[PDB]
């Protein structure tokens, strides 16, 4: 059954709740972003309306099959009017099509779900700047200050400059960056633009790239993998044997891999800067983790709340355990009473 944290009061409405049948009471169905765990349930037999991005509808009716009639696309920044209420789609800083939702209550009470994001300054001057939200629905992923990362910026200077100097020393070195879901596209994408080279990738993730609206795409992935010398593999790829397994693949086109694991947060954080991150190394294969993360640090997460200035803040994430409910209401109060409202 449907938890009451994936319900919008007053309304019809559920946010990223697939997997739980027909909810009772429910008109729409909302869709933040194309991650399996808010997607988890739809398909080709799904037949109720789903309100999602153009590009999050792309991924529905290509990846999915769900029929296009079911499909409601919203454009972003634009007050749109779903059964009966006023809402808004705002840019999340997540993964590509994720959004947040500005639902407009028919009795004056202004709800905000962020569904996943990276908090950022420039959300300050979006339409929330324009009216008082009272309810905030918040992804509380990083909720504790140990969580520290740097810019995405920083580690995309850190993965170019690491790239450019391995095959430049060596012609003949392969990169490898791992992946399993759409987000951090830049980290392959910005070494393959240092490099000269395209991304070469299997058939199935090429056709997910291109539901993706990224500009020029046609011009940095193929699935022509001889002619690349950027490849993306699967996460579960990304260690010595399954390294050792694709290099012997290649047929003595290369001698040495340097791999990328995009991972978020990893306790490596709270003592190493960017700047002396080091590979794990195992002969002629080296794999760096880089802090390339697409939810909010707890400091971008505060500064947004305390900006924001709900009235009641409900999380999403980590509410599983009465431990982690109770520290996370402790920092809500926190900033509360450091802020004033
Ligand atoms: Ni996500």
């Amino acid at each position: 059954t449907c938890p009451f944290y994936k319900k919008i009061p007053g309304t019809g409405f559920t946010v990223d709740a697939f997997q739980y049948g027909v909810v009772e009471g429910c008109t729409a169905y909302f869709l933040t972003h194309f991650h399996s765990d808010h997607y988890a349930g739809l398909s080709k037999h799904f037949t109720f309306p789903v309100y999602c991005s153009e590009i999050t509808g792309n991924l529905l009716k290509n990846k999915l099959h769900v029929q296009e009639q079911y499909i409601h696309p919203l454009p972003l920044d634009t007050e749109c009017i779903v059964n009966g209420v006023k809402v808004v789609l705002l840019d999340a800083n997540h993964c590509p099509g994720a959004v947040m939702i500005l639902f407009y209550l028919p009795n004056g009470t202004v709800i905000l779900h962020t569904g996943d994001f990276r908090a950022d300054p420039s959300m300050e001057r979006s339409l929330l700047a324009d009216q008082k939200v009272h309810m905030l629905y918040l992804d509380t992923t990083y909720c504790s200050p140990e969580y520290t990362f740097p810019s995405q910026q920083e580690v995309i200077r850190f993965a170019i400059n690491t790239a450019f100097e391995a095959v430049t020393l060596n012609p003949h070195a392969l990169v490898v960056c791992g992946t399993y879901s759409i987000g951090k596209e830049k980290v392959f994408l910005a070494i393959a633009d240092v490099l000269g080279s395209k991304v070469g990738m299997s058939q199935e993730k090429y056709k997910t790239l291109q539901c993706l609206n990224i500009p020029e795409i046609n011009s940095l992935i193929t699935t022509d993998m001889c002619s690349s010398l950027v490849h993306l593999l699967p996460m579960m790829q990304i260690n010595f044997k399954g390294l050792q397994s694709h290099l012997k693949k290649c047929g003595g086109k290369y001698n040495q891999i340097l791999a990328f694991r995009p991972t978020g947060w990893t306790h490596s954080n709270k003592f190493t800067r960017i700047a002396d991150v080091i590979p794990q190394t195992k002969g002629n294969i080296s794999i760096y983790g880089i802090p390339y993360s697409e939810h909010s640090s707890y400091l971008e997460m505060k500064r947004f709340v305390q900006w924001l200035k709900p009235q009641k803040i409900i999380p999403t994430v980590n509410v599983g355990t009465w431990k982690s409910r109770s520290t996370m209401e402790k920092y809500f109060r926190e900033w509360k009473l450091e802020a004033g409202y």
